[PDB]
């Protein structure tokens, strides 16, 4: 039987790989993951359904759409009940592991062994990490509770290490899950990457300054009514919270307080990457000097996306390209096919019934995601789609961006901004909490963007209103509201957005 280590990093996205030829590729940022691809298989059109941590990391645990498990936004939490893709491998004999950042709200309880951040609600620390472990048993969860000295990334490290090393039971097959916190914000990075790429500009998307034909009144306001309200920035642009002000530049000239708001943040977040990939150079050392390199199925991906300034926006929760789509590389040893890539399209939803599958199990039936095991074995699935969904249900909340649906197909890309919060009681609060002007949570405006993510992939150009595309319009409109229903999603729970979303849709 393959073992298998599933390891995910929170918010490391698609433009910060190598392998995944960005802008940022020439900077060499993950030679270590670079060469796992080079043994592997790595993904090009695979997208989160719902980019913030929790319901990413609860769609990836359940196999199931946010709709189906209810994890909609970072406000709600996953139950142990819900833990299917560890029940899956328990059930296949497997002894099970959680290292790392778990953010899920409850218990690892389903896992043989679990040893997880705690700081901060679930978000751990960058030094000096606390963990909550099973094997501290005087007391009960949330409080078995550890300390360990150091750099989380150097830790987490060293807990996967020791369960394999000192724990595991060496009879029987395991499944890891091996989850870092960086490159998370702060982007606190470890004292020894300090200078990393001090004497280099990082490349800057000419995104950042020029935003003319992106975006919608959904996103904009009419006539750039909202331009300061909708969407955190890495400029001065929004005014509640954007880096210029979080990192003090000010120059004098907003367009260079803005460049150099731009390498702080880049430069900081490459350095939390490297740091990962430094990492895991010492675990996959590890691997191969133990005997597992090849009967063990190695698994790299993030969370979701993140905006590393595109558009100027940041964080993620957008469907743009660089938030919905997420790293995804497989190294699975009895695949033939090294140094591959596939372009099918595929969700963080299929990650459980593919991994089940490979191992030899049954795709599980009570999961929206399917298997696309069969690519290892150079065969498309059967009948397998070639669009995807994706919802983000969080209204506003922490980073100002409106709650919106849309389909991506191979070419197309159509954004239903509906701007409104499943719950009503929430209109008014503050979006963010923490700030005594934060703006509140409204209602925002109705509108589409449509983007030709083939010639068009760094979605410059909204052309929702250009008549030449009325007839692949109506046709996208035609698919998201088909696609809406084909998965469920249909807001019988939510009478006030299913009305404007139905109305939307024609
Ligand atoms: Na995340």
């Amino acid at each position: 039987q393959m073992n298998v280590i599933y390891i995910m990093s929170d918010d490391h996205t698609s433009q910060a790989i190598g392998a995944y030829g960005s802008r940022l590729a020439v900077l060499n940022p993950t030679p270590t993951i670079d060469e796992l691809a080079r043994d592997g298989m790595l993904f090009e059109n695979c997208f989160c359904t719902n980019s913030i941590s929790t319901p990413s990391r609860a769609c990836i645990m359940t196999g199931q759409y946010s709709h189906r498990n209810k994890v909609l936004t970072l406000d709600e939490v996953l139950q142990p009940d819900q833990e299917y893709l560890v029940d899956e491998f328990h059930n296949m004999g497997y002894q099970t592991a959680m290292i790392g950042k778990w953010h899920l709200g409850c218990e690892p309880s389903h896992f043989d062994y679990y040893s997880v951040f705690n700081g901060h609600g679930g978000q751990g620390e960058y030094f000096d990490p606390t963990f909550l472990t099973s094997d501290v048993t005087d007391k009960k969860w949330p409080n078995n509770q550890i300390k360990k000295m150091g750099y989380s990334s150097d830790i987490v490290t060293n807990l996967a290490i020791d369960w394999l090393k000192n724990r595991r039971d060496k009879s029987k097959p395991f499944f890891m899950m091996h989850h870092y916190k960086a490159p998370h914000d702060m982007f606190e990075y470890a004292p020894r990457y300090e200078y990393y790429l001090d004497d280099v500009e990082v490349p800057v998307p000419l995104s950042l300054f020029d935003t003319d034909k992106w975006g919608s009144e959904g996103t904009r306001g009419k006539n750039d009514s909202l331009r300061h309200f909708i969407g955190t920035s890495v400029s001065s642009r929004h005014e509640i919270r954007n880096y210029v002000m979080e990192y003090k530049c000010n120059t004098g000239d907003e367009m260079e307080n803005t460049y150099l708001a731009y390498q702080h943040y880049l430069k900081s977040y490459l350095r939390c990457v490297k740091g990962v990939d430094d990492n895991l150079k010492r675990l996959f050392d590890y691997l191969k000097k133990e005997g597992l390199w090849e009967n063990t199925i190695i698994v790299y991906t993030g969370d979701q996306g993140m905006m590393l300034g595109e558009h100027d926006l940041q964080d993620k929760r957008w469907m743009y390209e660089e938030s919905q789509r997420m790293p995804f590389i497989v190294r699975d040893p009895r695949c033939p096919y090294k140094g591959a890539k596939s372009d099918l399209m595929i969700n963080n939803i299929d990650f459980a019934p593919t991994l089940i599958e490979m191992v030899g199990g049954k795709e599980p039936s009570y999961m929206d995601g399917k298997s696309f095991a069969s690519v290892f074995e150079g065969k498309k699935p059967e009948n397998w789609k070639d669009a995807v969904y994706y919802r983000y249900w969080m209204h506003m909340i922490h980073h100002d961006v409106p709650a919106h649906i849309g389909i991506r197909t191979e070419n197309y890309k159509l954004i239903l901004f509906y701007g409104r919060h499943y719950d009503d009681k929430r209109y008014g609060q503050k979006s963010m909490s923490w700030l005594k002007n934060s703006h509140k949570i409204v209602p925002t405006l109705v509108s589409f963007e449509l983007y030709d993510v083939k010639n068009d992939p760094y979605e410059m150009v909204n052309l929702a209103d250009n008549p030449k595309y009325a007839k692949v319009l109506k046709d996208m409109k035609k698919k998201l509201r088909e696609l809406r229903k084909q998965v469920g999603d249909t807001d019988e729970a939510y009478p006030e957005l299913k009305k404007v979303i139905d109305k939307a849709l024609r």
